[PDB]
């Protein structure tokens, strides 16, 4: 019983944008200090105050875009707060966490241009003015004579950076002010006009969306705000358990590992609601469906705070990522950018810290062997999977399949089921020359396997080669618990 | 304005001339040398009324209040002190006062709806000071 | 410059039900008498009334489903007034046409069952009463006893009959009550519930849907009546020119033959975005859409009166014809009947009758060319084709594939183009064997070729060989103005 694939190489069905592999930074726990920006002067190896071994893993991973400052800390921010001198810097200390504002815009902006990665900022309205976010743009983007580009200038940045992605609030249903969807959209029609295009720059105005299945706040905002946005966001989290007892990210069950990945793959049927919701305002699909927040959200590892959201990271989650990312592929006609919570010490992160050691989760790990379908070309692609888990209820395999701008093709594949290996045989259609291919696999022994700081490379990518080629089929034995990706290349 | 008024800032055009808001656009000046003394002595040269649009798209209600109370309040302030230190003593009178302006627009892109909640709210701050009486008007 | 395309033999997309090719009888002009009802003793030979020369045609073309009594009669019928002895009927005259109701429900149930199609029968909601429309359900359907049970035995019927088809009120928002859809809404759903399934009988009960781009009307009608409907309809007429002078059927300009086009395959846009309406309601596709009303319509010819709707049908029908059908395939996840408005004597026609004498249109040649895609299934091709037209507007080819339940391949091609024939390269792909191909093609010399009573085959099928087949590839060289149909076998 192998699962079945066709490929058709010589269909396109769309770019995968490279911003759908995007990252998400909140200051939050030590998700930007401690995990990022450590200072000048710490004894950690740092560049300019960011910490060396996090910006070398971040730049291998392609990084594309990096969405700050929030989370629920954007509707609270005021960007002031975190320009000029560091000693006149906003400080709060609360001793139940400082906040030092040491990093603020101009750090962001280097942050972004060391990484090589596009600036997504998120403008505060539930407690912010219109003039306040218009200042912001202005300081930012403004290449003329002003309070604010001259006050940029005085800060140390005298052209103006370019910003495409601008998010006019977050999360305004819930810790962003409560909102109902007819109010908030009347917000932002009216924030969003005072965000000018300066100089060269062009903004791509970004409504803040749905959380998980409010249709309803969809339908709002397409009907009333349609012509005046770029992109509308949505936010879903895979949560195993009840939101007070969330499970844990190691030492959980069976039924956990199942019930997570069915939770995961619910992005699949959210993504295809609300783009259907989408389709009747805007039936050429001229604005961006955002995912800008998701990922898995288990109970903090015992002993730490809860409000710090520590977790850790497994093959389980690697899985999650790499099925996460294929359904955004499947949505690339209308998915366009999406930001796994959080990039660094903060839910479901690429990497974890521990002072001057870190180390890379299973999570980095699929980013950055997924890297190859970013702006790719997807490939059309049949399927008939195996069934795996409980009742069957889950597919055993996922695979999508891409073609890279030097004409490769790039497939990975997802097993979901940890007990048994997945055969999958797949039929290359359209190709002229015969192809050779390798592989990578990332996969575990355990369930729950995982890095530590005294254990790095316990789960990390290796060499795949239970595969053969011959006579157009590509057969593989795809380890339990594991992503995989082949590099297929013609002649 | 027009679309100036749901973008001006009133506080940007009054002060010590030389020291007030200066903007440059190299792809067009402003440097606020004509604010409220300015225009206010403007209608008292031709003998017409004045007729001022206060800023709801990107303004607050406190200081579309505050311009008011600036240009027409006989007593002790600091909207008042300030106007004295600039230079006119007694207040001006006004009439005709817009609360906000092309706000289906470029003054906000609202809907009627949303404007009307607005307009109730700002207008309620503008007061009668002195003999003043506002005469307001709903985009 | 070849059209080319991809057929994947092997992949299989929907099934096109057999009742996309469905027709439409309305009691308005000539349609039902002569065009169908002669009675007993005519000499125009006929089987209990109906004329047997349509019976023959209608039954080779395969016609699937018939719906009656109308359009706009049908909120005016009265259907207590056709049934009983057939002399004592309601007689109505209009000096100012004839309604002798000699064809009620009997005659119609009859002819059905002589074609061996569906009944679809429209109930009166904007004239007619909750009780008469249920009546009129058990009358036909109920196998006990009850005073209209009985009346049927009466009147010469002693077992019911069986009824799927059901609409529950036509074209409401217009000819049938001028209603808003939240009041049909409340109609609809009031109607159908007493609306019963008696003995083994199942009503699909049909819920009256859009005139053209009114997509408020479908979003009103699933957001209220979704979970007490079947089916939805949709009615849309391509009408070259203003409705005050639509333009003539024949001797019209090359402007008109492109505009005519252009408004026919508007179809696609509409189908589209009602079905996009839809699927926010429906995301399952459990609910039909019927697009019930379609064709079209033109000035009638000179002399003739008005309101008796008759037109001439021409090689530019056929076109409309073959490109709305194929629409319809493309769209067979959702659209699972459609009805050409109307069977004979009446807009885009299958047959015209002048007394005795009959002919077959170039429309009626489409429909039973095509009827090799009833109940076949779509099988996944792609193309990039060819423009043409003023400004390179319109395809100039439309094609479609499907497979039969024998496993033959038959592939429909129009080409738009009057003026030069279409070159047509296609890949076959997925199959085991090899196969040849046999092809028919319908065409004209002339940009309004048609038929008449003195020469009834100026146009009509012919044999098709200006192909080749080789190396999985066939070449085609397609007239102009024409629609051909390619049967492949396998071996
Ligand atoms: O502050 C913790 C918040 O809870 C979640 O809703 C947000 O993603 C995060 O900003
Ligand atoms: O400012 C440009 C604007 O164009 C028009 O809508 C307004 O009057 C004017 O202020
Ligand atoms: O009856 C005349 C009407 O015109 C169209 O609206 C309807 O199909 C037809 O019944």
């Amino acid at each position: 019983v192998a699962s079945r694939v066709v490929v058709n190489a010589d269909r396109v069905k769309g770019t995968i944008n490279r911003n759908i592999y995007g990252h998400f930074s909140e200051h939050l726990g030590r998700c930007i200090y401690e995990g990022l920006w450590v200072g000048e002067d710490s004894p950690i190896p740092n560049t300019n105050g960011i910490r060396n071994d996090v910006l070398e893993a971040l730049k291998q991973m392609k990084i594309p875009v990096l969405h700050w400052p929030g989370g629920c800390f954007a509707d609270e921010y005021h960007w002031k707060d975190g320009v000029g001198p560091r000693e006149k810097r906003k400080r709060m200390v609360n001793t139940h966490v400082i906040e030092n504002n040491h990093f603020g815009t101009h750090e962001f902006m280097m942050l972004c241009e060391l990484l090589g990665c596009e600036p997504y900022i998120s403008g505060n309205v539930g407690s912010g003015t219109v003039q306040e976010m218009s200042e912001w743009v202005e300081y930012i983007t403004f290449d003329g004579e002003s309070p604010m580009a001259n006050w940029r200038r005085e800060n140390g940045r005298e052209k103006p950076w370019r910003i495409k992605y601008w998010g006019v609030g977050n999360e305004n249903w819930g810790c962003g002010g409560n909102m109902r969807a007819e109010y908030y959209a009347d917000l932002y029609r009216q924030f969003q006009t005072y965000l000018r295009n300066y100089g060269d720059n062009k903004l791509h105005k970004i409504a803040c969306g749905a959380n998980t299945a409010d249709y309803h706040w969809t339908e709002v905002l397409m009907k009333q705000a349609a012509p005046f946005m770029h992109g509308l966001s949505l936010h879903y989290y895979t949560v195993p358990g009840p939101w007070e007892k969330k499970g844990p990210a190691t030492g959980f069950t069976t039924d956990e590992w199942w019930v997570t990945l069915k939770k995961a793959l619910f992005m699949d049927e959210l993504v295809t609601k609300h783009s259907a919701i989408m389709d009747v305002y805007d039936p050429d699909k001229r604005i961006d469906l955002i995912v800008d927040e998701w990922g898995t959200w288990y109970d903090v590892e015992p002993g730490t705070n809860p409000g710090f959201l520590y977790q850790q990271n497994s093959i389980r989650d690697a899985l999650v990522a790499g099925a996460t990312l294929h359904i955004f592929h499947r949505h690339c006609d209308r998915v366009r950018m999406a930001n796994i919570a959080q990039l660094v010490n903060v839910m479901q992160s690429v990497i974890l810290t521990e002072g001057e050691r870190m180390l890379l989760t299973p999570t980095y790990h699929v980013f950055n062997m997924f890297k190859v379908h970013q702006d790719a070309e997807l490939l059309d692609t049949w399927e008939s999977v195996e069934r795996t888990g409980p009742e069957g209820e889950l597919p055993k395999v996922s695979v999508s399949a891409s073609r890279a701008a030097d004409g490769k093709i790039h497939i990975s594949l997802c097993n979901l089921d940890f007990e048994t290996g997945a055969s999958v045989d797949i039929e290359l259609r359209g190709l002229n020359g015969g192809v050779s291919a390798t592989g990578t696999t990332l996969t575990s022994g355990r369930i729950d396997g995982h890095n530590t700081f005294d254990e790095p490379e316990r789960v990390k990518p290796a060499p795949f080669r239970d595969f053969k080629l011959e006579g157009g089929h590509l057969n593989a034995s795809l380890p339990p618990m594991s992503v995989t990706v082949l590099e297929l290349t013609a002649g």
